[PDB]
């Protein structure tokens, strides 16, 4: 038999799980409240400059994941590619994530890797901050940062979210510590529309999803936020959103993809230079974006979630309420809570797919999750 | 019909010309006086550290040679590998070559890249027409402070020469970067072999018609037994040095064991001349994709190539092409027999530019046997 499936977005997530059971003979119908498809993975090239720009930020593919890596290699064409991020703080301009040539640069030293250890060990000695990494380090490349992004005091507790970052003791400059790393060639679009090529699957744009549509199918996919599936009903999560000024210069801006920018008394977080995420291309007109982060607001898109005590709590409401259900799985970033890379959602996007198969082939019932996140 | 083949040397010379005639029936006899394969791009993995050391100088593969890629990927696994130069001078350290970084630190700045072109056309002197020597060069593009920052002494150290006697091409072939990208090689393809070089090369060499002869030197009478030699020897020394010795600069190799990262990073250049080594390496870096926790590590001094230094770089002025004229001249009037290499024919040659001449030199030979032609001495122009 099969199974009639509705699936709630067309990013990663949906498209994914959308592939993985149309090729085992389901019936998909995909849908998406955008105009276009591949959620915050979406982007197209700008028509004056013809630079492929990143549309809901720079996205860069990295995992350690080899069955991931196989996966997308048969939707596009991989072209190498290592997110080297720049910083300018101080009238400086320095290399991140914090390396060995941050540290040498920053206190005008000529350090090893050894003698770098026995420097941080004595100028340190918020609060992961002034024991670990000293006090004119802390403030020059952190404080500010933090608090234009998150949007609350470096006084209020870390220890999770900026241990994304690696922080090296040599001259590694790469973003990612990730074995594979690169940059679809024709983009992350068109590789979402080579996933979602297959004669089962049917997808329609501009159409939001309604829960009276849950019984004209067998199981749902819902990639969308958990509290707004719920009416909000409990309160809204909290989301930090984000606002590009976009603009164009001829010429070459910057000279890398990614310029952050530390200091507080600087409005934009960074500044994002599309065409150096497409180096194996030239142009000569730049699509360019200052960036600008908030809190999240009803009307905005959310980008990062807080995941504070209060949202814990909060999430924890709506995690009982799904719990309760019966013909649908939530997934992705939206639908758990989660801040998930492209390559991780792919993973649990395949994950999801096995299982619910796996759950037709015995006759058991469908988890609501497919992860963990109590 | 199969030829009785004698090649000279078992680097990528050696190894590439043989294997293309060991695929079309012939008996190929390779030779090499080391008791190794790989000529200088030999590697070996050093007996208390494990780390794989390249031993004649750290060698990166690079090339906008598809054909050529393609033909390593062939005998080897090639891993993704950046070169990421660093640069210690005046106290600090520095990304190279040259470029916004490097530019921005130096100075003090936070230039964009068009305010970094207007910076440094400053600096430089555009009223000199044809830079025809390496200071010129310099101070034509890149201004006074960066060229004795990071030039000067470095070259002085590298060549034994000052910059104003060295030509202007050894530095046109590094334009500064007006961006970010501090890749060290702007080739499409690049790379590192998985298992380094040597084994790469036993792979090319691993073919029924051949064998190998390894701590065997030549010798003049074995001509006689073959159809063709391939030679890959120094030039000079095939004609015992009668005329005097090219001119090279040599290298010293200077071993060191450290118990950690010792530096950070493959490749860090002293730019100063009064740091008496060019450069330190630190050769688990070229393999990132390993883990090892003792160092491998060389300090690197260049000096004027003795009568038993092992040559490295050709110096190639006037009196040195002088020189070369008189063995090319009777090279010129031998009869069955080809010199090739960077030895052969006195050229510096990165891998993938000798690769392309070796297999230049298996279809000249080939070509020439369908067509009962005679076989040159030089496959490539010499004069
Ligand atoms: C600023 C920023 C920058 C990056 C990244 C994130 C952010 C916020 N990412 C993370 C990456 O974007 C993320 O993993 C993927 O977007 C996850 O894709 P999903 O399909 O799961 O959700 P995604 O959010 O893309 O898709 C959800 C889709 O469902 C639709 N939808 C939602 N509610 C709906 C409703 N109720 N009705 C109908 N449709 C609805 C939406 O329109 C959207 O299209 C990233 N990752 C990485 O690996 N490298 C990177 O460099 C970056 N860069
Ligand atoms: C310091 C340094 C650093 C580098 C490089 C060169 C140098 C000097 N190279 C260049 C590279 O080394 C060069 O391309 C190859 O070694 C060429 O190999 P050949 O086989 O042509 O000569 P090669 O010199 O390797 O081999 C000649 C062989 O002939 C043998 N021989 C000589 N006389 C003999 C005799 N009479 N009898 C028997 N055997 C004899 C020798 O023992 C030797 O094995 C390089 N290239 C690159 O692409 N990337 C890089 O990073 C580097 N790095
Ligand atoms: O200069 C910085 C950068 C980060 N942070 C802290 O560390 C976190 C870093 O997180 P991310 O860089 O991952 O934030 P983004 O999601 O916006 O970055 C995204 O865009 C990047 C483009 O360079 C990468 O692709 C990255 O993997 C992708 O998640 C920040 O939120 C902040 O908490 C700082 O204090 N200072
Ligand atoms: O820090 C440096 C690096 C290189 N060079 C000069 O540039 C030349 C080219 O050097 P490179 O290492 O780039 O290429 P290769 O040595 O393999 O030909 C050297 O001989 C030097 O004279 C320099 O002056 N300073």
């Amino acid at each position: 038999k099969s199974k009639k499936i509705l699936i709630v977005g067309a990013g990663f997530s949906g498209a994914v799980i959308g592939r993985q059971l149309a090729e085992k003979g389901h019936q998909v119908h995909i849908i998406d409240q955008r105009d276009h498809i591949g959620g915050n993975s979406y982007d197209a090239r700008d028509s004056e400059t013809n630079v492929m720009v990143h549309v809901y930020g720079p996205h860069i593919f990295h995992t350690d994941n080899e069955t991931v890596w196989n996966y997308i290699n048969k939707h596009a064409e991989m072209m190498p590619y290592v997110n080297r991020v720049k910083a300018t703080v101080n009238g400086q301009v320095f290399s991140l994530p914090i390396n060995l040539h941050t540290i040498n640069q920053f206190f005008s030293k000529t350090c090893s890797p050894d003698e770098a250890r026995a420097l941080i060990a004595e100028k340190g000695d918020e609060e992961q901050a002034l024991r670990f990494i000293g006090k004119e380090l802390y403030e020059a490349f952190f404080k500010g940062y933090t608090i234009k992004q998150w949007g609350m005091q470096p006084s209020e507790l870390p220890a999770s979210i900026l241990k994304r970052l690696p922080v090296r003791f040599n001259y590694d400059d790469n973003y990612f510590n990730h074995k594979f790393q690169g940059m679809p060639k024709c983009g992350y679009t068109q590789m979402i529309k080579s996933i979602l090529n297959h004669e089962n699957i049917k997808v329609d744009l501009q159409r939001e999803f309604i829960v009276d549509e849950r019984t004209h199918y067998d199981h749902v996919f819902y990639s969308g936020p958990l509290d707004a599936f719920y009416g909000y009903q409990y309160g809204r999560l909290g989301y930090r959103t984000l606002d590009f000024k976009k603009f164009i210069y001829q010429g070459d801006y910057q000279g890398c993809a990614v310029m952050n920018y530390c200091s507080v008394d600087v409005p934009y977080t960074r500044i994002t230079e599309h065409k150096y995420f497409s180096p194996w291309e030239q142009h000569d007109g730049s699509v360019c974006y200052k960036e600008y982060s908030r809190a999240c607001e009803e009307n905005d898109i959310p980008y990062y979630p807080i995941r504070q005590m209060g949202e814990m709590a909060l999430l924890e409401k709506y995690l009982s309420l799904a719990e309760n259900e019966t013909n649908i799985t939530f997934v992705g970033r939206l639908g758990t809570y989660r801040y998930l890379d492209m390559d991780v959602t792919i993973a649990e996007a395949l994950k999801t797919a096995e299982v619910y198969l796996n759950s037709l082939t015995d006759n058991q019932p469908m988890p609501v999750f497919t992860v963990s996140v109590g």
